[PDB]
């Protein structure tokens, strides 16, 4: 079936939407709740995190769909099983502090190829691929064999959004195109599968051919009042986290 | 099939007996044994205790059965693979230290919508369920589908029972309603089991509806020169468990 | 089918050979082959040593097989997955270090009434079963029906040889009754075996019934120029395996 | 099937082709790469590299692939699963820093008599196979029924090549007999294969018979321009991977 692939970059405003598949599911990454406008619906079939933020990102998640501003199926954390990237701890007790969520390294490894492919770039050239990359792999071991592309712009503004929000900037003070661009390539080749970008004036277009124009109707409904940073845990929380972060 | 899960609290001495069911089983925890009347039986089909007093727990519960006092089928330690809420080693080696026991967890988390509904309001809200519905949740995961409580008063005279006995105060020298209210309703609906309440003096009854009256008889036989207080292991006993405690 | 369980006791030297079974099996443990004759033959099915000296049992034992002093089928460690008891890294490498030998632990836990019975008189009333009913435990999880005991003596001379022997004593400088009679009780009750004593004049048999008198033969060969002292492994050695000492 | 396992002895120039099997797989070891001519051609299905150089050795691999220098279907590491011998954090986490490569001890310890016998002789006598027989013994667990040896020469110049290379003196400044002989005769007997030599003038055809002349001809392709020593890592990559160092 077919999974619509979501960065955070600015040509998510610009989706063609004639372009869209006649039916979907879609994948979303981090800031995306940032968006000021449902560009690509209110419902996810997967939101993917990074272990770094994964504690907040969860907690964030949770008000989202309290205060119905999205849903999903599936919780995925962007992982790798790497000790210079990510906390030991984290990933052995991941299933016991976030029952309802999956490591998505479970999926990516069963992509042998790939997974090969990953580690030999990241641990002898530093090169790694992004967010967006890491979803497209996931999708593929979960059975999508056409995938359609938004948001992916390489960093070149930044976002589709403004990203320097008070309490992201508090947990994150800190807020190339061939490794993402190789990789996706190795993937259509290694498994069968056909990507689609969904954004013509995009940097992603030169190098992936346009999704077909189908005359496809699609609504944007405007967001107001709405969450649009990270929110922070209680101290007694990450009391109890301590070990994990 | 059916089960009584009982609590400690005053309503334990209150049950209406006309709503007993035809047949059942019989859930008890902690202190349960310092009942001076026995308000369900001698026969249990499982007791539940704390790993914080699992090892005097399981000692004095030999004593019990040896000495016809009470007799249970299984024997759960109540966890939930949280490191702030118990020692590592002991879930690591539980099952070679007590052989006939279960950790009650191996339970819990077949219900993985549940273990996520606990997880989050633990971490980040600090606020736990009960012993009472932490065996209400154990029950489901084992097959029963119409449980019927009892002893639960989300306290408020503590006890059904005096609770400040010597050997209890040397181990624990300590010895809202919300959280178990909202956790049994989740249950409920998510599962589709139906709960009865069969105290209907209980603050209990005016949240969850009475047991129907079937006109059932039961006899409470007295107890007299019995285990009221928990028995401590010798201390060459605690050197050996020393790692887990 | 029938096996003989071998203690190293006096009686050992005392069996009534006319009560014999038809066929069997020999299990036979720790300094066993300081026999000055093959009591029960040179061929067993089994044979176990304890943790302590497991490294220069196993180590001893390949230069028997090699002298043609004795052949064995199973090699067993008699341990109990007890930190109080056993080296950690011992228990968790042993396959790697002695790939053709088991863990006894591996069968003993098969029963689990009866590893429950063991760890509750051991951890709280320091009241442990010897080699000898270890044996029996784990002969029942290989499916023996029949047990036929000798050389268990409860410790009243010591032995049915002479256990002072230099290499020995070097390892181990230090070179009641009711736990062992009550542990084979419930064996025999629990899993429904027969057990029979076949030393007539030993403690044993005022509690354990005779084997019936089959007017059966057996040739005692007497030994020569034999191995009666433990052997003690290079410098080297012991380097390799210091982890696990 | 039918296999070539071959050592970098100098023998590995003196392969009498005319014995070489009607069709056949070839196994490949640590400094292979240094040859001067392709002796066994340029297709391999395995190559095996030991853990103290494996970092370098699967980064240099690489390298060869890309440069069309050699082909291999599978890349195994030496290992035994021995604390003197390997880091453990390297095997524990071998798969998820190599996902296509394999521990060769998976395949080795399904050999339990084998590993018996290695263990035994390693730990206690400090004798020790080398590589050229720890090839054949995995070549047997993959179902390999006849084995044909060259290379190996039980170091007596020492290589087929010189191997006093700048990159691999900075790594490992270092740059009997009857130990592989029984080991090689163990295999043998134990699990039924058959091996023969093909290279008549090394001391290996004393022990073990010639393959049979087939009149076959191969073609000696000469090597120019070549991969001639190990290929170093950035320091940032040995920082990543510096847990497993
Ligand atoms: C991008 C980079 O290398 N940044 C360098 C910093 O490294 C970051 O350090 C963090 C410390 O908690 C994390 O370990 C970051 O690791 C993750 C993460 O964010 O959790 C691991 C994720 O698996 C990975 N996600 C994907 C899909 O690959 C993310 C991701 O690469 C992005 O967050 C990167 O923007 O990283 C880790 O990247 C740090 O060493 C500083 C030095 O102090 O240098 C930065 O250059
Ligand atoms: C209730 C509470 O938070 N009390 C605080 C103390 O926390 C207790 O500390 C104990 C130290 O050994 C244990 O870790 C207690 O944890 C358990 C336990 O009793 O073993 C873990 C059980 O899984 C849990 N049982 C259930 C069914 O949820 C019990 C249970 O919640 C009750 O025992 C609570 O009455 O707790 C742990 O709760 C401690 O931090 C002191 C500070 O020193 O503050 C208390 O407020
Ligand atoms: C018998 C006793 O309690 N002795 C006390 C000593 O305890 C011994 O300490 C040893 C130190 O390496 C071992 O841990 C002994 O543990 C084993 C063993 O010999 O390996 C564990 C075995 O599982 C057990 N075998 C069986 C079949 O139960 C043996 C066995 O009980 C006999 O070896 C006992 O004679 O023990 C452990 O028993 C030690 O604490 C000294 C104090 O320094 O006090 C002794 O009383
Ligand atoms: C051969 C020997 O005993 N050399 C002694 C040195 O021991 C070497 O130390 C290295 C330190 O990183 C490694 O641990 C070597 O272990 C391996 C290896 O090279 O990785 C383990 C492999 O499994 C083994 N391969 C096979 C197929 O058996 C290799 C192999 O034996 C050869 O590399 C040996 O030439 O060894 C380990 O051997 C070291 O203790 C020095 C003292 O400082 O003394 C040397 O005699
Ligand atoms: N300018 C941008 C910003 C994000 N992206 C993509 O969006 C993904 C999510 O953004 P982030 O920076 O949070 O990882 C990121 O991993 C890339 O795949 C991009 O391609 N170009
Ligand atoms: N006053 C009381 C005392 C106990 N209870 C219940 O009885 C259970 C056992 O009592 P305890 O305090 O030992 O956890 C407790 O977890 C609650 O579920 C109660 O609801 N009200
Ligand atoms: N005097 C004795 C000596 C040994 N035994 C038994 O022989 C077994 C082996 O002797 P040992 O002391 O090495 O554990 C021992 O565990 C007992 O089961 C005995 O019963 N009486
Ligand atoms: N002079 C030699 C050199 C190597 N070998 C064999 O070649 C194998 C690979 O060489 P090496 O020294 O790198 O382990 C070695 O393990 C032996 O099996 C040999 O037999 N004689």
């Amino acid at each position: 079936k077919k999974v619509i692939i979501a960065g955070n970059g600015p040509s998510l405003k610009e989706i063609d939407y004639s372009r869209l598949p006649n039916d979907f599911d879609v994948f979303r990454c981090n800031q995306f709740y940032f968006e000021d406008k449902y560009y690509l619906g209110k419902k996810c079939k997967a939101v993917f995190y990074n272990p770094s933020l994964f504690f907040e990102q969860y907690y964030t998640l949770k008000h989202l769909i309290q205060n119905q501003e999205y849903e999903t199926e599936l919780i995925m954390c962007s992982n790798y099983n790497q000790a210079h990237l990510e906390n030991e701890n984290f990933v052995k007790t991941f299933y016991d502090y976030f029952p309802d969520a999956h490591l998505g390294y479970d999926f990516f490894k069963q992509l042998k190829d790939f997974n090969a492919y990953f580690k030999f770039h990241e641990i002898y050239f530093n090169q790694r691929i992004t967010s967006g990359v890491y979803m497209c792999a996931v999708a593929i071991a979960l059975g999508y064999k056409e995938i359609y592309l938004s948001g992916i712009d390489f960093y070149q503004s930044s976002y589709a959004f403004d990203t320097k929000q008070k309490n992201l900037l508090k947990l994150a003070p800190n807020f190339s195109k061939n490794t993402d661009i190789k990789a996706l390539e190795f993937l259509e080749k290694t498994y069968k599968i056909k990507l689609y970008c969904l954004c013509p004036n995009s940097l992603l277009a030169n190098f992936i051919g346009l999704a077909p124009n189908l005359n496809s109707n699609f609504i944007i409904q405007e967001k107001n009042n709405y969450t649009k940073d990270i929110l922070i845990p209680s101290s007694e929380a990450y009391g109890k986290f301590s070990k994990n972060i």
